[PDB]
């Protein structure tokens, strides 16, 4: 049994912009683990917002080579590695390899039954209002649109997209882009516009005001989410959480976190980094039965894994073993 780390670049379909900046490609790292004729693979996305780099993640993965060769388990893996991109890759590769070797689908092991299709959000990138309105209008038939915001003047943006898709459920994500001076104005505007959810309006660690104002729209933590442990402390500010496998350091911890978030009464969104179908596949399993799923990574790319996940409109079908699981 041996392990390899591989870096791959995927072109974005145009550009992907949040309040923090623009991406024109998606660099991902895969951990491949082989055991005889069997192979497991896991994808991750290093995220510099969380202090990660591609070389850093690859180093962290390649350092697991001997431990994995020795027979490391997912269970022990949760002790040797901290949560983050690197562990995500290793963890999902083990889930994969274990499925291939056993003949039992990762889905069934996680869910106690086969996974099922589900509706994914589709993300409209932050740009000038006219542009965002135009892309929103093209996608006005989708049941769930996720809109990137997070500037000191988003009114034109928010008004334009609602008008372009009057029938869509809409969630807005500021990626820490709003502040104490404009938040109440934006929530009121969002409620007038029938917005379903707002992701991370205020910067992580500068978000105390959320505990002292009405929430006319449910407010979801993303950047502020830091493993199962700090969930309980987030209740005073947030109504929902965005679970990501690159944040939880893999599928194992994502399921733990989902169980605890549900115990604490959080509304659950399962999200993703800008990655491929390989990265989406395990997250589809965590997204079963949750209020929101944001797994549109491959739809934002110009080139995805072949084979990849099937998306028909906004319904994404669960991974077949030719891809993962
Ligand atoms: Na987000």
């Amino acid at each position: 049994r041996y392990l390899q780390a591989t870096t791959e670049r995927f072109a974005v379909a145009g550009s992907f912009t949040i309040s923090r900046g623009t991406r024109t490609h998606a660099d991902v790292v895969t951990c491949t683990i082989r055991d005889g004729s069997f192979t497991g693979i896991g994808e991750c996305v290093p995220y510099p917002r969380y202090g990660e780099s591609i070389e850093g993640v690859t180093a962290d993965i390649e350092a697991m080579a001997d431990r994995v060769a020795a027979g490391l388990t997912r269970q022990e893996l949760q002790q040797v590695m901290k949560p983050g991109a690197a562990r995500n890759a290793v963890d999902c590769a083990l889930w994969d390899l274990e499925a291939k070797m056993s003949g039992k689908r990762a889905a069934e092991q996680v869910l106690g039954q086969p996974a099922q299709p589900l509706v994914t959000a589709y993300t409209i990138s932050l740009a000038d209002p006219d542009t965002m309105a135009a892309k929103t209008a093209e996608n006005a038939g989708r049941p769930l649109l996720k809109i990137k915001t997070g500037t000191a003047d988003d009114e034109a943006r928010l008004r334009a997209v609602r008008a372009a898709a009057p029938e869509a459920r809409i969630i807005i994500d500021a990626n820490e882009g709003w502040n104490d001076d404009n938040i109440e104005y934006y929530l009121k505007l969002a409620a007038e516009l029938k917005i379903s959810l707002i992701e991370q309006p205020l910067p992580a660690g500068k978000d105390a005001m959320l505990a002292r104002i009405e929430h006319p729209v449910l407010i979801c933590a993303d950047e502020s989410v830091h493993s199962t442990e700090d969930l309980a402390g987030l209740r005073d500010r947030y109504d929902a959480i965005n679970i990501k496998l690159d944040k939880t350091g893999g599928l194992t911890e994502a399921l733990v976190m989902k169980a605890e978030a549900e115990r604490l009464g959080f509304t659950i969104m399962v999200g993703c980094m800008l990655g491929t179908s390989l990265g989406m596949a395990p997250a589809v399993l965590v997204a079963q039965g949750t209020a929101f799923a944001d797994l549109d990574g491959p739809l934002l790319l110009a080139e995805d894994r072949d084979p990849g996940l099937v998306y028909e409109g906004s319904l994404v079908y669960p991974a077949r073993p030719e891809l993962w699981g």
